[PDB]
């Protein structure tokens, strides 16, 4: 029985990345590597491409992998979306991922074709494993996939997979609770992941997570930054930040909530716009646009939380020590 | 497309007025109106009359329609309640608001006859509008009808009875949430209310609402108001007022609760009688009362309130700014 | 302990009677005596009036008490519907089926005030049954209205007011059973009725059910004698009515299920109209009509079950023997 | 208003045909030929090509459409699977079923991006249909997508789009009457397809359905179109093909219940290689099998249901008269 | 990879043995062995003790071995009942009935402690098969336990426990059809067993059942084993018996239903009084007796299916051939 | 109507103890007796044994009477458990309690025979009440148990059996208010407990809680007497205790939730190996264990917690006030 350090990869705030369109309404590669890149000089620790946040349904995966090929080239630490219709892509984004020197995996489940099948799951999970053996992987999970990955076949694939060394849940806290207390609070290097905006001092404080992937955090990095590090300074016992990081979760849940719906792209989008970057005007799709409410509801909330924020992030104490 | 200014009489703080008894068990519309008056004195915007708060299903037509000709001569804004066994009846109410001069109408779904179907209640919400086309109108949204008005159907209600300008959820967070993203958000004059009284703070502040129908408000006029008030100021982005809004929903959330129930009229009844208007003692059914451990229930509720407030309402800042 | 007859007033089959609109939408009485007298003379044992069948809610209270006396004076065996919007009317209703001579009351829960308090339906049904103590009454029970009558109420009930000696169930076949099990198969003079069209041969055969009220049975009156009769058999241990019976029931399981939703009035109006009584044409609401495919829909199965049963009931055996 | 002749495309019974593997696990195009004409010959109308049945997800757009070309160029009336990762490739799905002469179009709803709104369901099954405006199209509607087409929606797309003349159900019983209640019982020539394989009888004779997509078909053709046609005839009225159609649907119960399920492409073509068809031995994926217990479970059934079959088969009467 | 020969002593019918009161409220184990005995000569294969049926926790684990014994010194074919408070006396049952020569085990799992813990009953079922490694052993599956056995589970305690050899679901329709495909169908020597009366055809016909454990069975053994006769020669694909089978089935569906419930020994015992066997008067704790309705609707439903059963138990075909 | 004292046996902080294991796993009873005394020198008021917490299934009748008398010889107030398998064994821990001289009952409902009949569990109250008539009892509230003890049962059953003083809920916080409303706020001397970790705050303050009894406390006590003190203090009132309690709770709440699951007594058991009691580190089965990522889990959340409340602890004002 062994101790093990968490992977580094896995550690830190991680914006899973948009895909920013030319006026085309093809991908803006070169918009993509300045964004990832300015991200990281925010203070994120990686980015996640090309997730659901990156619209990768609607992208080739020749698309998806000159992203991922570009964002690496750029020196940008890249976890790689397995997302797929089929195995043989998966496994394909997968290889590449390795190919190109991205840093981690991230391991989507099947879907549209034997979804809700636990064999179906286990045999694609150690497909794409098997297909970058020298990356760390998360495994993704959630209640959209009609089947849960729980600690018997987590262990089970990382017997097999050494380099599974992450858990990311979508499901909610309780999901989470029973993967910090089954799954990764061994000894051993496993990391949870916080894998939903809405969950961060949760997954920090409660759960023992090490990182978090954010959509909301493309938006506003300096102020999820604030709260992860909140949340983290939480989790070592400090009494000041547990109750900073909860003022400042429930400040930012509406614009976190979101994350949880099949809109996100269209809101983050549109947020992005708000804050003057233009190139994340247009959608793959041209009819995809939120609504006129949609917007009105969005603004009015974004106005909301930026003038909040403008005075609570000046308050002494833990609000400050944990700035960005 | 336009933007256009809210409706005046759907903003502010409203309550749903109980009809308190004489000795014999029908109405006393000298102590309604004088409730009335006082409750618009304290600060009170407009009131609703007949709802559920004021025992329609328990009153005739007729009695009704004198307690809001009553209220609309003493010169207090009035928002008719249209709830009705019938759309003969429903009808008949808007069409007499409309007549003696009321300011608003609330539009309550069909029930008892063809309750969940959706073809039913368009029809019946029309025949409801066009018989006070001259009145702002508000619908009621509930689970307990069976059926929701979702966005398309208000839009093309909207679009037919340019009077309706107005939605209120009683349905819970979620639903007010739907509310404020897909109806309620746009540009264009439409106002969301507050309509139970546990919703206030996410009403204001997540949902963009522009007033509040309140139950609890009867009884507890100053401190209504003045969580209304600090949640308005919170949803300008005060820092201070969005703690505190949160501290005086938290301690009212047992009174409140009871606006969710079946005894929601039995135990603010009881309420108005323990501070003093003993009108509010008898119920229009002779057997209505609370059971001995509801009435010890509330009793020890109302007094820890009150005592908590006495003291939490002398602090500086937003707890002084926002008070009626 | 005592064994009693049960009361022959809930015995047989029972039209749940619809009230037919004169050219102006008011109620044809002369049109509704037609029908009863009708009915009974096709082999009905009584008639239920005024209930939801009856468009209660659509109706004045002196409206539907000119109905049951007029009823009454035809010398049609009436149990009188006390469906009411407060308990003053339901009582009323009551009071006067004693008064014109009624046989039975049909006691039906509170609404729209403390609907679902339990200790508000308490004292209801005693003021229902105190109303009329010389008229054997049935409670309708249905989830509808968010409580349940159970046998601790039942029998609480019953030891207060003698004439209560029914139960009439919609929820369900557990619901069904549950009362079969722990209320109506008592020693005593306790009947279950059959409260929806689709629970028939579930009521007689496997719940020991006296009596059955009907919807359908307005319009296909022989046949619903038809499925009765074939159940009663199969409940004296006959094999051949047994699996006649459910075929019976099976064929008419379509039009029978119209019972259960909200638009029964619309349904079984168009099928008496289909049948040539032009009578049941309008409804007292301008705006209540069926849609389009609803009324193909309906034409289609009536005229299938029509087809199938024009050749099925020439069969020999139960058949025969227990046609109407 | 109108009356219309339903589109003869969606009418009789319509395999969704499997697609073989070749050695190389590469599609078998001449053998997908061999089993459409194979089946058109046994008597089914038409086929469905690509869908869940023909492994979609896992085959390129271009080997779908040269599937779908091959199918057309060989006679046989195709209608052709609009599924699909998005809008882009469904789109150019329907745009070449028009060019190449398809007879039909499946519309399927969007997966993966948006899938639970419904303003995107509306807007993508617009671009479907516009890129086959000359093909009569069927909506499928499965809980699955999150989300449901209702009538409102159903009517909205098919006055912008005369093409849309079908509606094909999943979900259950319940949602297969709703459709028939509200949409497809008009006069105006919209059929309801039979859309899951346990469901054949209550559409044919509960529902008005004009045709039924199978997937069990595909194994037992002559068994299917039997179960089929004795269902059409018990929708004439007739008293003898009522009973046979139930007793041969329980019968195939079992086997059509694979259909329901993550593993129907499994469990169907082991059954084919069951029967003596070789090419459907390998799928796509390496790894797609059924387990040992799987396999055993469903020979047994196999057999069971063809031992019943062969005696069942011989029995006068509607047995006889509705073979295909 | 094995055939293997399922294991006879799970087998045919079964009766879940009532543990008969002498007048003292102690097991009169006399009775008991004249029971068993009798069961066997009727036809009955085998026989459980001590079960639910046999009321296992009102008796001391002395008391449960001292029946096992006299049933296996009797030279009746036992299936011991492992229920238990604790792991020691499972264990402890399990021991004695290896020592004393019974010829299987039932496997129950864990309550009252860690009952929905997967690590709890896995040890604990390891427990339980280790003691009795000579005896066959089916598990129990309940969704009462919180907890489901899947093929996981069950595949992983046969390779470390080569006796456990059969499963027996209680949990409804598709829990035993999971089982069936997932578990009980390889070619190895598993048997599902029927674990709910009400269940006999379905699992016979539909799953694979190998033998049935009946509670009613104890009550109509002649009866019981005829239906499951009928079941046996359905599942070879006989037309006559497939439709007799379910005809017997439903008629004794209302009796099979009370083994669903918490009051089946309460019910079959007063069903062994109805039909002379006295020494089934008493239970165990002296307040536990069947309401006064329960005994009367009881006693209805016993005469009905016995006076259906006396007429259709004379049918030729089928109904002779598979009588016991 | 009267006035009564509450029973001061369910007043104050009251741990549920653990039995700990001699090296042979039977009970330590000195080391129970000496952590008994511990607790009550912390400032716990009362003690329950043998409850859940106490392994109950796990240890003879025998053994939880030989705890119970050594707890009262040495002067400890206790509260007795009658959880059993049965009615005889809950009725012989009633009678040994009053026999020896403890202060309380807590009656637990019946499990594994008729547990969901309320017939079986009001008989099965009588007995368990009627056998210690002197000592004051509280009965035990929870939705395992497949039923819920209402108003109507709770007065009948306090009608006969005046020890019934009390009512302790598992269930959740709207069955906990369903009680203060309806049971336990009468004048009359009923007390609600508090009956799980993280329903204090709750309890005490919107449900006018008397007591609480702890598992988390045996390994917590000064900070769960904290909670409960600051708890009682904000029920007078008090704005500061108001705020701290709830800050408090929700610090603890993550060990506090190891009350709610199968796991409570490893997990508590090794939070009192980890303060350094060695006798809580055997369990009574050899098996029973936390796995590797539980035990890091609960190691983690107890440092965590520790480390917050060793500085959140020394603050002004109520935090002070209200220490142990």
């Amino acid at each position: 029985h062994h101790h093990m350090l968490k992977a580094e990869i896995f550690s830190g705030v991680i914006p899973a990345l948009m895909t920013p369109c030319k006026p085309d309404r093809s991908p803006d590669f070169d918009a993509l590597v300045r964004k990832g890149q300015e991200l990281i000089g925010d203070g994120m620790s990686a980015v996640v491409y090309c997730g659901s946040m990156g619209d990768w349904p609607l992208l080739t995966d020749a698309q998806r992998m000159e992203g991922v090929e570009r964002l690496v080239k750029a020196g940008i630490p890249v976890i790689v979306g397995t997302g797929a219709v089929n195995t043989a892509s998966a496994v394909a984004h997968a290889a590449h991922a390795q190919k190109v020197g991205a840093k981690g995996l991230m391991v989507i489940p099947r879907v549209l074709s034997r979804g809700s099948a636990i064999a179906a799951q286990k045999a694609y999970f150690k497909a794409i494993l098997s297909a970058a053996p020298d990356l760390p992987a998360v495994i993704y999970n959630s209640p959209y996939y009609g089947f849960a990955t729980r600690a018997d076949l987590f262990f089970d694939l990382r017997a097999e997979h050494p380099n599974l060394v992450g858990f990311k849940e979508f499901g909610g806290p309780a999901d989470m609770r029973y993967a910090a207390e089954n799954i990764t609070s061994r000894d051993d290097g496993v990391s949870l992941m916080i894998g939903v905006d809405t969950a961060v001092f949760h997954g920090f404080v409660n759960c023992g997570a090490t990182g978090a992937i954010t959509g909301i955090g493309n938006v506003l990095p300096k102020e999820v930054i604030h709260l992860c590090n909140l949340s983290q300074a939480a989790a070592l016992g400090d009494v000041d930040a547990r109750q900073r990081a909860q003022e400042l979760e429930q400040a930012l849940a509406v614009l976190s909530s979101f994350d949880e719906g099949p809109d996100l792209v269209l809101y983050f989008k549109h947020m992005m716009v708000l804050k003057g970057d233009k190139e994340y005007t247009l959608h793959f799709n041209e009819t995809d646009a939120l609504s006129e409410s949609q917007r009105g509801y969005v603004e009015t909330q974004f106005r909301l939380f930026n003038t909040w924020y403008a005075e609570w992030s000046k308050l002494p104490g833990a609000v400050q020590r944990c700035k960005a």
